[PDB]
């Protein structure tokens, strides 16, 4: 295998766009939602934990997520990237670029959790939790889905991380919760998240090809359909649209199309978008509401991927010998496994912090 | 024709940059200019109409703008992108990428109009207007200039949309008008518009070649020359420069070089920049002032393209058998047609809304 | 030599990212630090001087920096880019793209100086200074390091501008000084600087290859290590971390890895990051503090490059026949020359302005 320079270029720029989603996208999103007296401390926590994830990833994270091992974890052969030649190729790009791209996914996943709970948790406690949950939840689930583990081996479909990123993070946020002063700032964060999400979704193709093109167009369409679905529902129930409603609808569509984007047709993208925007509004009606959107819209997206990948409905098609019924059962099992795995690990992380330093802010 | 992956990569990233111009560039620009009590509602209108344009484009917009038809419109053969194979090539890129790029141009054009008039117009009325004006003005003019229609057939020169985007939108804004509390926010929006404009101007080449390179350098030079021309004029007339003056000068140069950027030399870019910055200041002296800059600077740019494309002046050269006099007459005719076409359609759109829901805010 | 379109694409996008560092990155960074009554005037000065640098670069700047001449300056053969054919290739890209990329480096260097001193200096005086210092300091030092001049001829290692950008600007700021109201704004500027810095560091490879990949990964790692080093030091000395501390640590790592990024291993990047973050904190303890970070962290970075380029330590290796001792001596000499050259020229610029218009604000 030799590296293609067009693919090297595309994938480095997509990596920069995903890093932009955390620094400053998710920080500004939460910054406009929470109480003003809490903004400075939350911004500090997001920045410090981002740095921590970047370091853990290179020391051992990449090796245990993407090295060859078993169904649940990889190996320790790639510690500090040892034994990876600079000219080594993964797919059609230099392996060093694959390291950076996958690291940026771990960063945004952790940013989602830390932003929402920074108000309520002690600084030393959040650091302990991130170390436990990244090592024992993010890494294994990434291995299972994208690193040749249990879920991949059974043919699960998840293009850009409905399970790995969204459901994984949403469950961890909810467990923590159990244990808007500046709307122009919220809008600015939403917009930066949207633009960076093209790197997130299209970059998951690993090459500047027709599947990257499909994922790009589907991202535009599903986001737009979800803005419109949320806003219509808000007009019907509340009498009029709102700015926070429009931004929430955008996020709902982006989350919903995440697992599906490289597998479905544009018609499918429009239908997934509308359903996701409405499911999101239902979800928040029943800033920890962000875990309601990422969780509900993630499950909806993962199920609907097992429908709209069908050739009959404009998709790329299921694998050889796989019926729609079979794919649907596999999607359901992958969602169930992600929920229980993340839920158990988070509980352990929060409890270990509480025994060592105490959880609640002094 | 086979797709080139370097061109696929370049054009997907340029599309993301043009979407960044609307979400959040133009929204933050207007957000700092208008009254504070009106900011939230304007941001909501920009976001909802952006979603509407994205959907209309994929349902029928692309087909009637870029399909083969007559001098004024295309066809309905590409509804919801039916009959476009995923591997179909347009120029040197996948056709799906061309769909996304051209859609992003329709979005920024509509954002220019909606941002300025959101204070004054009822929500349901703006939705009606966008549907009428996009369908009957944006689409036909795009077909005429870039889709093999009337103006292209007569050899009109317009690299990135002096007519299609700027004059088209400026006239529609002026008809509506007939019928700064946060300057750091205005500066931030201006800066995001500038950075995204490299995707807008260089991406109009359709490939990562020497014409894309020329357009890039000309964008840097004309923007800088227009900042300096506006600021000098402000010092002469008002006694000193201002922040709003500097931002306005930047926009003036960007608008002026839009039709010319892929056809002229760097010397030509510097001259066009200076004249545009001064014409812009004259224009505002005689946030609906934004329609004064986009309109005056658009006309100036379109005329000056018919001069500075000449080989003698450092340009790429006129087509075979075309004198400078002939090109100039064709530029003038293209400007006249755009003004009357947009003016008539806008009047019809505003009037239909007024008869159905009433125009003015309740 | 023929141009590679993948490299053309990569280098145009990296240029847009470096322009983003000045407009609006450095402007927002300083905007949150200085007194509120001074913000508008500083933003105006940054914008006008940016335009001035763009014009001077194309008129004569590129020619005297990158044309063939002597050890200290180039020539006047490329005035207004005359005699450069549109299809001319430099390395593996069109020469017009090289012009734009190198111009963006001159812009950020000047932005660093103007942002910090805008409060204190008269407008007409800053314009005079920029003209003198760009022409007689930035241009010659760029020629010496990257244009085949004195320092390159002796084998100096400086991948992305520890001398040319950071030490050069830091000394000029300090000479001027001799002669935080909005922390969310400071965080936003820091984040935009970080994202743009991938274009700055990876783009310095000139191609989308394995050296660009190495520079990208090293940027992620050194920034993260420096955030952690600064924050630890702040906890030890001050009792707790702060938002301004975290942002300062990020900048320290970015500056430190600038000269080293394309030459060192990931282990080396982590060590350079930690040392830079701690040296930065020491430096500020002993907004002109920004010249303390860029100066101290620049020197540290330039020295440590002469160590960690060694094959033994995971680097790409020294040139044929060059020991670690020899490279270290050459690094020290390059730092000494940059300090004295910039220091002398700045003194002359500030003095000429003071004799013509007066330096201090009226």
């Amino acid at each position: 295998a030799v590296a293609d320079k067009a693919d090297n270029a595309f994938m480095m720029i997509c990596t920069a766009l995903v890093l932009f989603m955390t620094i400053p996208g998710i920080a500004l999103f939460y910054g406009g939602l929470i109480r003003g007296k809490n903004v400075l401390s939350m911004l500090t926590q997001v920045t410090v934990t981002f740095a921590l994830v970047c370091i853990l990833w290179v020391v051992y994270g990449y090796s245990l997520a993407f090295g060859e091992g078993n169904n649940f974890f990889g190996n320790i052969n790639w510690l500090m990237l040892k034994n990876i030649e600079l000219t080594a190729v993964m797919g059609s790009i230099y392996q060093y670029i694959h390291v950076a791209f996958q690291g940026s996914f771990a960063c945004i996943t952790v940013g989602l959790i830390v932003g929402a709970l920074a108000e309520r948790i002690r600084f030393s406690a959040v650091l302990i939790f991130v170390v436990v949950w990244l090592t024992l939840s993010y890494i294994p689930i990434a291995h299972m889905v994208w690193g040749g583990g249990l879920l991949a081996s059974h043919g699960a479909l998840d293009f850009a991380g409905g399970t790995v990123v969204h459901i994984n993070a949403a469950i961890a946020g909810l467990v923590g919760a159990y244990l808007p002063h500046n709307l122009p700032m919220v809008f600015t964060g939403t917009a930066i998240l949207y633009i960076g999400w093209f790197g997130f979704n299209a970059g998951s193709a690993g090459t500047a090809n027709e599947i990257a093109a499909l994922a790009f167009v589907n991202t535009v369409v599903a986001t737009a359909a979800a803005i419109l679905g949320w806003i219509f529902g808000e007009w019907a129930l509340r009498g009029k649209p709102s700015l926070l409603g429009a931004c929430s609808g955008a996020i709902a569509g982006l989350v919903g199309v995440t697992p599906a984007c490289g597998y479905i047709g544009v018609g499918g993208a429009l239908i997934i978008g509308v359903v996701a925007g409405l499911a999101g509004l239902w979800g928040v009606t029943m800033p920890c509401d962000v875990f309601g959107v990422h969780g509900v819209c993630g499950i909806v997206g993962c199920i609907m991927t097992g429908i709209f990948a069908a050739s009959s409905l404009g998709g790329v098609g299921f694998a050889e010998g796989v019926t729609m019924g079979h794919q649907l059962l596999v999607q359901l099992e992958s969602i169930a496994i992600t929920i229980v795995w993340s839920g158990v690990v988070a509980f352990i992380g929060y409890k270990l912090a509480d025994l060592t330093v105490g959880l609640r802010v002094p």
